[PDB]
C-alpha cells in the first residue's frame, strides 16, 4: 500500500512551519475553553474524572454520547452509533469490517486517501470517480452510472469534500443514492466537514438506508485531540462492525468519551463560535483572493478546507516547498491530490495567522509578474 | 483471504454484562487518575492547571519527547526516534502488519495467539503458516517445525511473548534461537509484549535480541491503564522510517491527555510495576492453591503473567461449561474453543483479589456437578 500522500508532507514539513494555514481543522479548544464555552464547572468535572477507572470503559461509547450523536441526526436511534478513535478510526473499521477481495468499490477522488487505498490494500478493485473543477468540484453522474456494476459492494464519498470543500446538497445525493440503489450498494459518507452555508445537506444516513454516516468531533467541534469519532449506520451493519473493533482500536478512551460528552450536550455552542470563525476567516479570504490577480478559487460550502488555483507555470511541490524555506508559509501542494497547479489552503486557523500568511503569500506572489 | 470475526470479541460483546466475577481477562485492576497521583506522589491541582491550558489539537503526532524518551528507557540499545505512539498494542499491530506485509509474502504466526497476529496478514494477501504450540510443551512451538516452516523468501514470524491465552513465554536462550533461524532468511520479528513476565526468566524484548525484531507494547494491560490506549511500535530506524508513513491510515495520533497521563505513569513506571506484581504475585498464589485443591483442574503454571489457560477434566464443550457457569453463577471465562483449544478455558487473574475468590469459590461448586456418584 503506498505512503499516505498528505502525512508524508506534513511529516517532513510541518515542525518548519510559522505560519501554518494547510492543516484543515478549526482552531482548536483547550480543556478550559471548553468549560467556559459550555458554562461548565471545572471541579465537577475533574471530581468525576479522578475517581473514574481508567479501564476499557463503555466499548460501544457511553450512553450519554451515543444519544447526543443520535440526536444530530434525522431518524437515527442511539443503537445505530458506534464511538471509534476520531474519524479516522470510524473509516477504518468499517472497510476493514465490510471490504472483502474481489468487491468493486467506488472512491471519489481526490478525496481522503483511506477512502480508496484501504479497500485497494484488502483486495478490492477501485475505480476512481474524479472531480472537476467546471461543475464547482463535483464529480459527474454519468460516469458514476458507467463506473457501477450490478455487484458494486461501496462507493465512498466525503461531503464536504477534502481538499475543495465543495458538497453535494440533497438533490445531488439523491440522484447519487438513486445510482447506488440499483445495484444495492453501501454509500460510506465521510462527513467530518460540516458546511455551515445555507444549502440543504443532509448526511448519507438521512436519505439511504444503506448510507454508512463517518463523523467525528476533529474538525467542526474543534476537539481533535480527543480522538473522538463514529459511525451511524443500520442495524445490519451496525451488528457486523461490532466484531470487528479489535481489530483496529477496541475502543476508544474513557477521558475522551468523558469529553465527548460534554462537547456533544453543548455542540450548538461550539457551532456558533466555529460558524463565526469560519465567516469571518472566510470573508478574509474573498477579499485576498480578489485582490490577488494570479489566484482564484471555486469558495468552499462554509467549510474548513480550500483548493486554490496558482497562476504560475510551476509545479506546486517546488512553489509551496519555496514558499516554506523563504517565508514559512505552510500549504499543501496541490500535488499531493493529483491535481497539480492548486493549493490547499485551511482558513479556519487564529485569525491573524491567516492575515500574515496570506500577506507572507502575497509577497511571494511578487516576483511573478 | 475474507476477514472473520474477532472470536474472543463475539464472546465478550454478547457476554460481559452478564458477569458478576469476571476472571476472563478483562478486568486488570485498572488505575483510577486518584491513585496513580497518589502512587506517583503528584500534586492533582499541578496536573489538571498542566492539562486544561493544553490546546486539544492533534498535538504530539508520534507521541511527546517525554513518552519517546520514557519508552526507550524501558530497554536497553533504543533510542528515543526508534519509539512510535499508537492507539494502544491493537494500533500498533495494525501498524506494522498494514505498513509492512504486501500480497504474497510469506508470514509465520505462532498459533493460538492474539488473533491480528495471522488474520490481519491473510486479509492483506500474505500466504500465513501457523506455528503451533502445544500443553506438552509448556504452550511453546517447536523451534524444529520453525525450521521446516520457514523458507528463503519469509517476510516475517508473529509472536505474542507472553503468550495470550497461556501466559508462557520465550526466554533468552529460547529467543535467541527464533532469532538466529530469523536471520538465515532475513525474516523480521513482530512481538506483541504486552504481557510482561514478573518471574526470574531473563525475557528480553525481541529487539533487545535483533535488528529486525519490531517490539508493540502498551500500558493497557502490564501498567493498568487500557482507558487511556497507549501504546507503542519499538523497531529499528528504516522500519520506524516505513511506519511512519502510514499512521493516518490506521489512528493519525493518540491522545493529548492520554499521552500525558502516559508521560506520568511511564515517570512513575517501577511504582506501577511494584504495585501489580504484588496484586498478580497474591493472585498466582491464591490461584495456585485452588488449582491443587480442585481435582478437576490443572495447567501449565504461566510464567507471572496474569492469563493463564486452564484445563478442565469435564467431558463437555467449554462453550456449553461456560454458558451455564455464567447464567448460575456469573462467573466470566473465555471457553477454550474460542482459541481452538476445547477443553481449557482463558483465566484472567489480574482482576480484584475478592473477584478472583468469590470466582473460583463459585465454579468450585460447579465442578461438584461433575463427580461421580456412588
Amino acid at each position: 500500500l503506498p505512503r499516505f500522500g498528505v502525512e508524508e508532507w506534513l511529516n517532513v514539513h510541518e515542525n518548519s512551519a510559522i505560519y501554518d494555514i494547510a492543516g484543515v481543522s478549526i482552531s482548536s479548544l483547550t480543556l478550559e475553553e471548553l468549560f467556559a464555552l459550555s458554562g461548565t464547572n471545572p471541579e465537577d468535572f475533574y471530581k468525576k474524572l479522578q475517581g473514574t477507572k481508567l479501564n476499557y470503559g463503555w466499548i460501544e461509547g457511553s450512553p450519554a454520547f451515543k444519544k447526543s450523536v443520535s440526536q444530530l441526526y434525522t431518524g437515527v436511534k442511539p443503537e445505530q452509533i458506534l464511538q471509534t478513535n476520531g474519524a479516522t478510526g470510524a473509516n477504518l473499521l468499517v472497510l476493514y469490517s465490510l471490504i472483502e477481495p474481489g468487491d468493486h468499490v467506488i472512491s471519489l477522488y481526490p478525496t481522503y486517501q483511506q477512502l480508496y487505498d484501504i479497500p485497494k490494500s484488502l483486495g478490492a478493485e477501485v475505480d476512481l470517480w474524479q472531480i472537476e473543477e467546471e461543475n464547482g468540484w463535483l464529480p459527474d453522474l454519468e460516469k458514476l452510472r458507467q463506473l457501477i456494476r450490478p455487484t458494486t459492494k461501496m462507493i465512498c464519498i466525503n461531503n464536504a469534500n477534502n481538499p475543495t470543500g465543495a458538497v453535494m446538497d440533497r438533490t445531488y445525493l439523491e440522484e447519487l443514492v438513486e445510482i447506488a440503489s440499483e445495484v444495492g450498494a453501501y454509500i460510506l459518507s465521510d462527513e467530518v466537514y460540516r458546511s455551515f452555508s445555507e444549502l440543504d445537506v443532509p448526511s448519507i444516513i438521512e436519505v439511504y438506508d444503506k448510507g454508512i454516516a463517518v463523523n467525528s468531533l476533529s474538525k467542526t467541534y474543534s476537539l481533535p485531540g480527543i480522538r473522538i469519532g463514529w459511525v451511524a449506520a443500520n442495524h445490519q451493519v451496525t451488528d457486523i462492525l461490532r466484531d470487528y473493533r479489535d481489530y483496529t482500536m477496541i475502543c476508544a478512551g474513557v477521558f475522551d468519551d468523558l469529553v465527548a460528552q460534554l462537547a456533544l450536550a453543548h455542540y450548538q455552542e461550539i457551532l456558533e463560535r466555529n460558524r463565526h470563525i469560519l465567516e469571518e476567516n472566510l470573508a478574509i479570504l474573498d477579499q485576498w483572493i480578489e485582490e490577488e490577480p494570479l489566484v482564484s478559487y471555486i469558495r468552499p460550502a462554509v467549510v474548513s478546507t480550500s483548493f486554490v488555483k496558482i497562476a504560475v507555470d510551476m509545479p506546486m511541490e517546488d512553489f509551496c516547498l519555496q514558499l516554506l524555506q523563504e517565508h514559512g508559509v505552510l500549504l499543501v501542494p496541490g500535488n499531493r491530490f493529483e491535481r497539480d497547479g492548486y493549493v490547499r489552503l485551511g482558513f479556519a486557523c487564529e485569525q491573524e495567522t491567516l492575515i500574515k500568511g496570506l500577506e507572507k503569500l502575497s509577497q511571494f506572489l511578487r516576483r511573478f509578474d
